[PDB]
């Protein structure tokens, strides 16, 4: 019993974190096989960040200008290539600790673990969601750029996020591992707007189901509702709309608990309009949206990873 | 910027988790050098748990009755020994991935990371505190006993907790790695009372300091107070009393923020008596006590671990 945010075990990623140093700029890189992936703004100085011409900046750099260090060993850069916002630094040694990996572009509302690193060394791991506005509310200090987000599908590490920027609003922005930013952000020190963030409704519902599995039942109400009625209330509170695909995803949770998705939706609706109201759910005084339905099933069923 | 619970990177512990199987009972074990540590109640069946004579039960077992598996390899038990509530299973192979480690008995209010395991395989990692009543509010399903709690002092893993029991109240109980339970609990399927839990005041104060470092300043008040006055209010709300040692621990936070510990205490006192009150701190609607002053400094300063 019990419920915790729970990050994926980080070991397979820890052996892939490296330090990249360009011209006195140093951040983290991801060493997979013979390639180190890192934010292309490694090549930037504080002044360049204000208005960088990355192509012009990169042309003034050569393989020898990149100092990739892994513990007490240094990799030799034999090649460098810019894919969107990622620098692909081809090094001479394939990472012996390279796990079975995949690059995935996740969707807003999915969760993943972040391995926060500094100077290529791991400091901590935490679980977070991609907000609907494609930002993440992480914990990133100077030099943590290039820290990566990941999921683990048993034996396979799915890298889904590389940290690039802290926006002046203190939220974090980054790319997939192909260097395509999540959201409309660019790697420049300029004011950039993130959209209105919304709460991830399907995640809240999965968490309510977690609460039911773990004994918190006070919010189950005596009312019901339809999808169209619920979405009308959800839109008012900045909750993402619920689709039939969301209902179908919650099916297993509904079957385990005997509570139909639409009945849970009516419980949520009440919580939205009338509050929690001194009371807590799974220890929380706020509705939690950083658990997907798969996270709940995973944690409630004990899914292991090789 | 930003603040997250943050667990320690788990890699060094992942390579120490093994599966122990006695008589169709299987839980997790900790493989350090040539010894596997696991809850002695591995030797128990569901019926034995109600009233086990561990000495009598263990005498009916022999080394050959213990099946320690690590992935697709099995260790051979050459020796077994009972230290308090821990079984020390001496195996034939020293764990090649044995990190520099220490066993520590932590104090109530300290935090540590838990690597939740099933069948000796890691499922997730999360950070938690030892409650003042020596329980932990974790997430543990059947078969997660023997999962371990740990801290990382740069290069050194400090094992501080092994999970043994879920109490009928759904909270979790366990031992240090010498098998001495935390709290007055025993490894028997019987109703056992945990004390009144209190909030860890020094941790709340460190978290308020985190909130100040990260921009949340609305709770700084226009009042002050003394230690004796504050503890009088804290006792009323089930907050642990503050000592001068607690003040001294918070010194660095006071120096970074320019806010004296006793002034932060006055802010806390107000929050206690008058509430938060629709408002949040670091995203939270409840006062958080699972960050120690060292956790805050660690996360605000970017401490790396080898």
């Amino acid at each position: 019993s019990g419920f915790r945010k729970m990050a994926f075990p980080s070991g397979k990623v820890e052996g892939c974190m490296v330090q990249v140093t360009c011209g006195t700029t140093t951040l983290n890189g991801l060493w997979l096989d013979d390639v180190v992936y890192c934010p292309r703004h490694v090549i930037c100085t504080s002044e360049d960040m204000l208005n960088p011409n990355y192509e012009d900046l990169l042309i003034r750099k050569s393989n020898h200008n990149f100092l990739v260090q892994a513990g007490n060993v240094q990799l030799r850069v034999i090649g460098h290539s810019m894919q969107n916002c990622v620098l692909k630094l081809k090094v001479d040694t394939a990472n012996p600790k390279t796990p079975k990996y995949k690059f995935v572009r996740i969707q807003p509302g999915q969760t993943f673990s972040v391995l926060a690193c500094y100077n290529g060394s791991p400091s901590g791991v935490y679980q977070c969601a991609m907000r609907p506005n494609f930002t993440i509310k992480g914990s990133f200090l100077n030099g943590s750029c290039g820290s990566v987000g990941f999921n683990i599908d048993y034996d396979c590490v799915s890298f889904c996020y590389m940290h690039h920027m802290e926006l002046p609003t203190g939220v974090h922005a980054g790319t997939d591992l192909e260097g395509n930013f999540y959201g409309p952000f660019v790697d420049r020190q300029t004011a950039q707007a993130a959209g209105t963030d919304t709460t991830i409704t399907v995640n809240v519902l999965a968490w309510l189901y977690a609460a039911v599995i773990n004994g918190d039942r006070w919010f189950l109400n005596r009312f019901t509702t339809t999808l169209n009625d619920f979405n009308l209330v959800a839109m008012k509170y900045n909750y993402e709309p619920l689709t039939q695909d969301h209902v179908d995803i919650l099916g297993p949770l509904s079957a385990q608990t005997g509570i139909a998705v639409l009945d849970m939706c009516a419980s949520l609706k009440e919580l939205l309009q009338n509050g929690m109201n001194g009371r807590t759910i799974l220890g929380s005084a706020l509705l939690e949206d950083e658990f997907t339905p798969f996270d709940v099933v995973r944690q409630c069923s004990g899914v292991t990873f090789q």
